């Protein structure tokens, strides 16, 4: 009944305010993959896609347009879609690039059906919007830079805030958290995050020194696919290790969760297989007993949120601001879903011109 | 926007074709309650429960009855509405009867939001509608009887078919599968039921037995909430072990799969929690690698299983024909999915009036 | 010999002094269903039934008047009948309110056989009356009621409170537990509930504050039914994890304590089973090493305790205290066996009138 | 001392004698991307690509010419650079199509560090040179064309030969099996690949009807990343399961042989991460006792196995051929490498140009 009629992308190469600084390099730009779905109901689906660096900009846009010849005229029915795409590079490997890919395609054919319906994602899934606690995350910004956010984020109305640590010694991670914690004072949350930059004995020594300030989670101390290694970090300490950004697909969550690698999971929007992929997340991390934030893709993941039996924190990173208009709303810290159909994505088309690789 | 305005039950005892015959006992007729769930938006979601017994069809009615007061002004949102049943459950025990009753809301909830969009709930669900390969369930019914109760299934197209076994000896149990095996022939599927009617040494004895016939599965063999027999059952056997159509929700499922109880699931719509406990099944059964059939509940099954990835078998087993249209149809031994909106539940309000308890 | 003559049964809506609060509700008046089990013998077995929310009442005496047709005529053989109707309702699913009904029947069975011999239950159990030490459990009561419920029970002979708590801050949970501290003294329990309220990440968080207080212990922490998550509970502390009033059956008392959910458990007469189901979970507690206390049923819990092995405490929360003669009696905070045939249930006919529903 | 000085990639779509039939779908010719990677010594590092399937082809092109500026000027040292590599995907995933270009980049630079020692790869790694028996690989070929492949197979020398199996039926299956024995006698090995087409139960029953006709091997009965079902498969057999060829990095290998997935493993040079990631795997495979085989690479492959500890099988499946010199030789079945510095890859520069994308 609804078919696929066209796919456009576009590559931009967008401002942000702050760089994202990691131990592990800088992320000064944010590349993205705009993604337009053309369909015979006339609406059109909207999402984006975050390519980490340049260096894949290029090719993750390429492998995209090439991919556009087995989705049109398909019907715009995401999981058929998605079955069929993973059948398609079954020999391939579906998995990185090609997966984030498939899972762009994903996130638009499901805000394309959320505006075949005239209703928003969170109401397609059959749940009701609701608020959902936000934290304002920053980077590896030194004491002065850390501070600085840190206050405005309290201003805002933010009640957590993230940082990134994995400076060269314990004592610098230790200085910013506590800097931090002086400028939000007792009762808020400060996550940080170390961008797999330690080994598992690092990872032990600097967790169990922070958790006696008293943070609110560590986020992958050690190598991502290192699952094994984070159930070490994880049995060494009360606090909970925090991961899963970078799970490609809900069976990498579900191989992670079977050793008990992490006590929080934060699947990402992308690669955990677009909504289709998060749906499958969300049963997985109800049954292990996993709170589950997100991580990016603030617009969407607001509304896949609502739907999550075990919804913990919305990421506020607002890598695609520049390019999106700002119909997600704040209050009290809150993400607010907005009045629109599907994911209430609206671009910016007279900025995203400025941003045109 | 869309609100529940009223819920309305009634309480039947429906005539069968053929009475079911099991190991351990007789389901003579079928104890239904049907559910009408009344919304602002001018529509009416149907579905119904199955009680098992007539002991227990008054007070799954009262229950649902009682229930309406919990439910009524509630936005028509299932899986935020299945969230508030499990809360305010939470004490009493969210399982058993209980939990029955808010699979009925959920069911009759997602059938009128497939209403509210005009849409066969397959679609809303995000997956194309496609044929589903179903099994004509048969019972405890002796050599002639399930010999040609097989041929009537093979003549209508049907390539297998379900006989309850368990009979005092186990030469009983073979002479009806040699005897269905003579007449439908080597390329058709025989699945055996033992209805929890044996202990695990004799399962093991039994199945093992089966095994040398030539059967498609044994579904369980032994006590149903003895997820560690089925495992030691399954250890002994090279054929699957079937099993879940007793799981009480996706968390027993889990519990199930997590000891390696079984090598095929078939969760049962009711039982396991309405569409959305269907759907976080399907999610497990995914990762854990467990092809999924259904239980009962054919009209609602052959949507949910066109959405599920390990999509299996469609189990036909038509308890509630008396009193529902036959909107869904078998092609080739397929079930088909009615182009109606919702789950293609119409009733038969002449004959309800019949049956009426 | 003794055959059962008849099943009455009475719904009644009961005054408590003191509402029990939650962190997951409140439970305002005390649904209960009173059970009177005739004989051929003449004496007539006492039980009730406790239905959590008055939601489930008019379900739950439905079903146990149309259980009734299963047991009439059949002999009073306590142990006999729970196995006729654990197959009988092998179908449907012999959990939830089906098991709940059984065990006001095996209650009200023990009880008439205990008349028929003229004998206390526990004597007919083969034990000796002793005195069993008890709690009185309190509710989410705030610092000004929790404080002034803690001194009456420490007047009133008490060694020990329960209180419940999740209260949104963990610091309100501390505050409360501090002052019944400051009210009763250090030689003194105070047990804590959290009534399935956290998440495993904030009962680790909260549960390691709330030992650094010398609380008694911490129960269920998380979802009832996630045992391995109460696993991963007690694994970050010393204080031990109790739970079990929610296990329906002994056989859900095995799969928490083979996976090392708890370190005490504390089963409900009635989900456990009754008489029948308590001394099969007391042989399991006994070999597991596990600690066994009661909830609820204060009645019979001080008989089915002094025949428990490794018995711990009583709940003196007293529900049905305005429709029971108080023949229980407590001396130096010790409940003490009344000398009467069987339980020692005397209904207080004058007032079960006022409460009638 | 030497530096890399510039990278030159071509994107080739390539004729294969025998388009490569398997059940999930066809690989009719061979989308590769050829590799120079030139140094300031004056050699020229060659390697290939295979990107399985046209769409994926102009993005792994794209991605090797963006990844010319991170490793040009960088030192001709493969394992530093696979380091640096690493550290720069570390947040946008190191595995799929960026871990196949790493990959790429890797076997260039070895085969340029062999040049600048005018030593074939086998000699640089340590090893001597010496024949390894190879088997040749076909495709989803029908009875009539597998039987005279194999036919052609044992008349040039070799003496096994790979079938891709799979067909609707198992019947099929067997049918080409059968076939293939009789027309090569008993002392023959025959390998049989089910390309990821069967699910557990399907699997476990097919396989063990393959055991009973004699197979060597099957490989990949179930999906690639379902290391835990391919356990489940494993443990139902005494033919060993092959698996390997879809490992990204040695860190997946380690995740499979860490569960028992398999008892025999064919990591692919390419997917495995190049030279420095088989060496590691050959150092895994030792410790966990598990025979190794090549996938595809015969060129490198005929190199790397000389150099592992438990060299098995080299597949002759010659992609390439159309576009470089046939120095690698077959004698008697064994590969022999060819006497020439680095890999002996040689480009027939006339016939590229045929086939550019
Ligand atoms: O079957 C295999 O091994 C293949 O990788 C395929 F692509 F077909 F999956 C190949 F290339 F060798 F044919
Ligand atoms: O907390 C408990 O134990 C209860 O059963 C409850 F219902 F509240 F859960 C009660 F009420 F009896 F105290
Ligand atoms: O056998 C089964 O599946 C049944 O649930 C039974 F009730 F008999 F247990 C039914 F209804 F399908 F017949
Ligand atoms: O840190 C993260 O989550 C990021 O994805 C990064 F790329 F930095 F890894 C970012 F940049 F978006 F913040
Ligand atoms: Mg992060
Ligand atoms: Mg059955
Ligand atoms: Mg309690
Ligand atoms: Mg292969």
């Amino acid at each position: 009944e609804v078919l696929i009629t066209g796919l456009r992308t576009r590559a931009v190469n967008v401002p942000l305010a702050y760089p994202v600084h990691t131990a592990v390099g800088t992320v000064g730009t944010a590349p993205l993959v705009l993604i337009d779905l053309a369909t015979s109901a006339g609406v059109v689906g909207h999402s984006y896609l975050f390519a980490y660096t340049p260096v894949a900009l290029k090719s993750l846009k390429q492998l995209l347009d090439d991919m556009a010849a087995m989705i049109v005229n398909e019907p715009l029915a995401p999981v058929s879609l998605e079955a069929m795409l993973a059948k398609r590079f079954c020999l391939a490997g579906y998995t990185g690039l090609i997966r984030m890919a498939a899972a762009g395609i994903d996130m638009a054919a499901w805000d394309a059906l959320g505006k075949v319906h005239e209703t928003p994602l969170v109401k397609l899934l059959g749940a009701n919007a609701r608020p959902v606690q936000a934290y304002d995350s920053h980077s590896l910004d030194g004491v002065k830079l850390a501070t600085e956010r840190a206050v405005t984020a309290a201003e805002l109305g933010f009640r957590a805030v993230k940082t990134k640590i994995g400076y060269p010694a314990l004592d610098q991670d230790l200085a910013v958290v506590r800097s931090i914690r002086q400028a939000v004072g007792d009762d808020f949350g400060i996550m940080v995050d170390y961008n797999q930059s330690l080994d598992v004995p690092a990872a032990i020594k600097r967790s169990q020194a922070l958790q006696q300030e008293g943070v609110t989670w560590i986020e992958e101390p050690t190598l991502q696919h290192d699952y094994e290694g984070h159930q070490r970090i994880q049995s060494k300490l009360n606090v909970p290790v925090q991961m899963g950004e970078n799970w490609l697909g809900p069976e990498e969550m579900f191989k992670a969760l079977s050793i008990g690698a992490c006590r929080l999971a934060m699947p990402d929007a992308m690669k955990i297989g677009g909504v289709t992929g998060w749906i499958r997340a969300s049963a997985l991390a109800q049954q292990f007993g996993i709170p589950m934030s997100s991580h990016l893709f603030q617009e969407i993941s607001a509304h896949l949120l609502a739907a999550t039996p075990t919804a913990h924190w919305l990421e506020r990173l607002d890598l695609a601001g520049s390019v999106i208009e700002p119909t997600l709303t704040f209050e009290g810290g809150n993400a607010v879903i907005p009045d629109l159909p599907g994911v209430g994505i609206i671009w910016r088309e007279k900025e995203i011109g400025k941003y045109l690789v």
